[PDB]
């Protein structure tokens, strides 16, 4: 099992200058739990969005890809392709925008937040990918964020 899990304005932006223009500790949690004891694969400008206090992600064998043969992600393990990473029962790829992408062709289930905020697609955004008609979708009801934010969860499913 390949699953993505993401968070993105409804615009689609999930990033905006290597980081992501908001923070919901609800979505957060939800993230922990969901990848907490499994694999998680993400792209190199993903790994560096992540301080150094908080690398590698504890539990979790953490995975970074790149195309650079010498980068060091000190406590993950570094790749240079996708194939490499899917060695477990269950794999989540946990960003960025190019790398769910790449991912989508091995992926059978999205776990998606949707963050109610008004951001317009720009320039450099990295974008939520594009689903088709193969996946199958369960919502579930717009709730509060502590920090303002409605936000509400998708549960995707494909065979
Ligand atoms: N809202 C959310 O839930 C999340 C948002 N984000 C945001 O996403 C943005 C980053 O996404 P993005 O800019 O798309 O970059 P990614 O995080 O997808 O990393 C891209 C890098 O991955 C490597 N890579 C990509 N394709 C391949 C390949 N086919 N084979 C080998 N290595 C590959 C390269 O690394 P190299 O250059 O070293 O070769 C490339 O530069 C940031 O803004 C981040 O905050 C991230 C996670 C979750
Ligand atoms: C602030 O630190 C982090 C930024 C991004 C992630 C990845 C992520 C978060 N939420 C959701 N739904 N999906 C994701 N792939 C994690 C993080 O700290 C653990
Ligand atoms: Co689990």
């Amino acid at each position: 099992m390949v699953g993505l899990i993401w968070a993105q304005a409804t615009s689609g932006v999930i990033g905006r200058g290597g980081d992501i223009p908001w923070r919901l500790p609800e979505d957060q949690a939800h993230f922990r739990e969901i990848t907490m004891g499994h694999t998680i694969v993400m792209g190199r400008r993903t790994w560096d969005s992540l301080p150094a206090k908080v690398r590698p992600l504890p539990g979790r064998r953490n995975v970074v890809l790149s195309r650079q043969a010498d980068f060091m992600a000190s406590g993950a393990e570094v790749v240079g392709s996708l194939e490499e990473a899917l060695t477990s029962p269950e794999t989540w790829v946990i960003g960025g925008g190019q790398v769910y992408a790449l991912a989508l062709p091995y992926a059978t289930r999205c776990e998606v937040t949707e963050v109610d905020i008004g951001l317009p697609r720009e320039a450099g955004d990295a974008l939520a990918p594009v689903l088709d008609e193969t996946w199958r979708g369960e919502t579930g009801e717009w709730r509060f964020s502590r920090s303002g934010l409605r936000y509400r969860l998708y549960s995707y499913h494909r065979s």
